[PDB]
């Protein structure tokens, strides 16, 4: 996350680090007790997911470690394209849930957000260019763009200094509440405002979200 701020501890409950070789690797976000969404490139070796985190690296009574009994790639996913850019990873068992870890509810309606509708996104991605890795999660609220400027199953946001950025792809993008958006996981220059944050609409994905939960 570029021109943001560190988050309130724990006060984003949904939120995911998705680990590899126990470095954070990508965002994600709990959306049911044994379910973490997140993008289909961070899958791209052994797969972990932290619960419960504000830091990555000191105690906390709430973190959890899992691992991940399965890694669900969207299957029209392509590893040079953004397109079907999510992944859905089946943790090792049923999260602890509590204040701390609580899924997010989830977009099913397909409508697109409304344009200027400040939206909140997340992540322990980098905080400046030259590649400062934040220890605390940090965050920022983005004016969602009209489909017009951005240029159907992905969405924008402005990129003016503020964003998304290299290690926050897979994390939410929240408004009212709701899950709207995952942050894409392909390379891009960030806060740079004629190029603006890529994120996939959940909505878009509604019927394949709910079948991977279903055969679970
Ligand atoms: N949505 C975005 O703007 N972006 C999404 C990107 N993709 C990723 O971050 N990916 C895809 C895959 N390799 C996985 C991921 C990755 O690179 N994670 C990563 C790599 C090194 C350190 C790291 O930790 C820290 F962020 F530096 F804290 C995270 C990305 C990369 C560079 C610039 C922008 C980017």
């Amino acid at each position: 996350i570029l021109g943001g701020r560190e988050a309130e501890a724990h006060a984003r409950p949904y939120m995911a680090s998705v680990q590899l070789n126990g470095a954070h690797l990508c965002g994600g976000v709990l959306v049911a007790e044994q379910w973490v969404l997140s993008a289909a490139h961070c899958l791209e070796g052994k797969v972990q997911v932290l619960l419960g985190a504000h830091s990555l690296s000191q105690p906390e009574p709430s973190k959890r470690l899992y691992d991940v009994l399965r890694a669900v790639p969207h299957p029209d996913s392509q590893p040079d394209t953004i397109d079907h850019d999510l992944l859905l990873l089946q943790l090792s068992e049923k999260a602890t849930l509590g204040p701390a870890v609580r899924p997010l509810p989830w977009q099913r309606v397909d409508r697109d957000v409304a344009p200027g509708t400040l939206c909140d996104v997340a992540g322990w991605g980098i905080v400046n260019h030259a590649g400062r890795r934040p220890d605390s999660l940090q965050h920022v609220l983005l004016p969602v763009l009209d489909r017009a400027t951005c240029n159907e199953r992905l969405m924008c946001a402005e990129s003016n200094r503020r964003d998304s950025c290299k290690g926050d792809s897979g994390g939410p993008l929240v408004c009212g509440g709701v899950l709207e958006g995952v942050v894409t996981s392909g390379s891009r220059v960030c806060g740079n405002r004629k190029k603006p944050g890529i994120y996939t609409r959940v909505a878009s994905y509604a019927a394949w979200i709910d079948s991977v939960l279903a055969s679970a």
